[PDB]
């Protein structure tokens, strides 16, 4: 039996138009779409089941939880298609790129940082409070709209927390930004993404989080040993602040999403997400220019 499979559909090809590869995702390729109805753009991830094997209980998971999202600041699922032996997972298409993409020219400015996790911290706030964790909080799964709109994207990895299960231990994640129980696969919450976010916030400021140039094996043994990063260089005091904050081995130490959202970094410096269109602009610039 499957509990997460009962809204199910069927006949994608009826309602939607397959495009373009535009990228990957967890489990499977991500393509450009049309909805026949609307005429709107969506994103298409294809995950072939016949290829799957441990995965399948992750897959099942991961439209669980996409379905059970509804925030402008969570990438919004329109629904799971069964076509042979292809699942197709309709997703809200953002033009803008991701905040990695967008960091490939050069470096932000504070306000664009701020702004940046400013709109992460709403969509921890809102997966916070429906007792879900995202658990590869990075540059590269914060997507952005071509008018500059922010959104957390793929929840692969992400876990959920029940009455019963008020912690989880399971090894998931991105080394570089992984916490430090996460790793010793120690009880972690919620907080595990607050410390995801501490290392976005570098990774913001710098271009890549740290240990970036050193194997990710390495990393495992040096996170939980090493005292936690800070931002150096000369970034103002509440954007070092803010990264602290977050950094913080204790979880407990760590503040919510919501305490976060009222840090003087955030309050002093984020401005419109429109502003954010000079960013991908940016990044149009640079991609059509690079040989
Ligand atoms: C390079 C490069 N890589 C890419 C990105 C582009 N990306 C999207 N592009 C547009 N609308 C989208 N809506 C949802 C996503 C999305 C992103 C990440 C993970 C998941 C999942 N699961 C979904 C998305 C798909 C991944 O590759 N573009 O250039």
């Amino acid at each position: 039996g499957l509990p997460g499979m009962q809204n199910l559909k069927a006949d994608p090809e009826e309602l939607f138009t397959k495009l373009e590869k535009i990228g990957k995702g967890s489990f499977g390729e991500v393509f450009k779409g049309i909805d026949n109805r609307t005429q709107k753009v969506v994103a298409i991830k294809i995950i072939d089941l016949e290829e799957a094997e441990d995965e399948i209980e992750d897959i099942q998971q991961e439209i669980t939880v996409l379905s059970q999202c509804d925030s402008p600041y969570v990438t919004k699922y329109y629904g799971s298609y069964l076509k042979d032996t292809k699942l197709w997972i309709i997703m809200e298409y953002l033009g803008g790129g991701s905040a990695l993409d967008l960091l490939e020219p050069g470096p932000l400015d504070e306000t664009q940082i701020a702004t940046i996790l400013r709109e992460i911290l709403k969509g921890l706030d809102y997966l916070h409070s429906e007792k879900k964790i995202h658990r590869d909080i990075k540059a590269a799964n914060v997507l952005l709209s071509e008018h500059g709109e922010v959104k957390l994207a793929d929840f692969g990895v992400a876990g959920q927390l029940t009455d019963t299960q008020i912690k989880r231990n399971t090894f998931v994640g991105t080394p570089f930004w992984m916490a430090p129980e996460v790793i010793k696969q120690s009880a972690y919450d919620s907080k595990a993404d607050i410390w995801s976010l501490g290392i976005t916030a570098i990774e913001l400021a710098r271009g890549e989080p740290p240990h970036s140039e050193l194997h990710p094996m390495k990393v495992l043994f040096l996170i939980p040993k090493n005292n936690p990063p800070t931002l150096e260089g000369n970034y103002s005091k509440p954007l070092k602040e803010f990264v602290e904050a977050c950094l913080n081995k204790e979880p407990s130490f760590r503040p919510t999403a919501k305490e976060l959202l009222k840090h003087k970094f955030i309050l002093r410096n984020a401005k419109k997400t429109s502003y954010l269109t000079e960013l991908i602009d940016r990044y149009k610039r640079w991609k059509a220019e690079q040989s």
